[PDB]
């Protein structure tokens, strides 16, 4: 099993300063066919994570070219020069390459101190030990077919954890083992909507959910998400 590590924990820089976060892996996490599949995220406190970087180095539309990042192997290394305000957040490093895909440990960019496309989410739930939720996701801008579905859970505490994900066409579902497909991807194509299930509840069970939905990054498809989310609780 692969892990990611990412570092560092929390990371102080003053507007202009470089800024350099590296991400370790266990091994190699170059696929077989050649290719990498690495991407680098942009949690905005108190909004939806959107992404920077798919495939190693290249970036997403619509990206500051002050964002660059390479690697290799195990090293990648993500550089900001530049930095202002809206650069603010806590950044993840993501591998799609192996399954499951896994997260880093996150890296809060904070200051130093001195001197239109979207999917709509359900209604937050609160919830009772081992009762069930089904969460909707309902794309509007575009194909809808097109894309791969992943799930992300988010908790403060335990972090960035991904679901599994399923195809459009087929009910392609793969679901992480740690989820053990305790939990159930599903696609209506008729509103073009993909539910999410999940059964036996905990206390860590308690999170918020994300549907991850976008792309290109070549001859794969759907990474990033870029959307709402839903607020779960489950109420002792």
């Amino acid at each position: 099993d692969i892990v990611m590590t990412q570092t560092p924990s929390s990371l102080p820089v003053s507007l202009g300063d470089q800024a350099s976060i590296s991400c370790r892996s266990s091994q190699s996490i170059v696929h077989s066919n050649g290719n990498t599949y690495l991407e680098w995220y942009l949690q905005k406190p108190g909004q939806s994570p959107k992404l920077l970087i798919y495939k190693v180095s290249n970036r997403f539309s619509g990206v500051p070219d002050r964002f660059s990042g390479s690697g290799s192997g195990t090293d990648f290394t993500l550089k900001i020069s530049r930095v202002e305000a809206e650069d603010l957040g806590i950044y993840y490093c993501f591998q799609g390459s192996l399954v499951p895909p896994t997260f880093g440990a996150g890296t809060k960019l904070e200051l130093k101190r001195g001197g239109q496309v979207q999917l709509q989410q359900s209604g937050p739930e609160d919830v009772k030990p081992g009762a069930s939720v089904k969460i909707s996701c309902k794309a509007s801008g575009y194909t809808f077919t097109d894309y791969y579905m992943n799930w992300v859970k988010q908790s403060p505490g335990k972090g960035l954890e991904w679901i599994g994900d399923i195809n459009p066409n087929n009910g392609g579902t793969s679901y992480n083992q740690k989820f053990k497909g305790r939990a159930t991807l599903t696609v209506d194509k008729s509103s073009s909507t993909a539910y999410m299930e999940l059964r036996s509840l905990t206390s860590e069970d308690s999170s918020v959910y994300y549907c991850a939905a976008s792309s290109p990054y070549s001859m794969r498809a759907a990474m990033d998400y870029w959307g709402q989310g839903t607020t779960v609780t489950v109420s002792a």
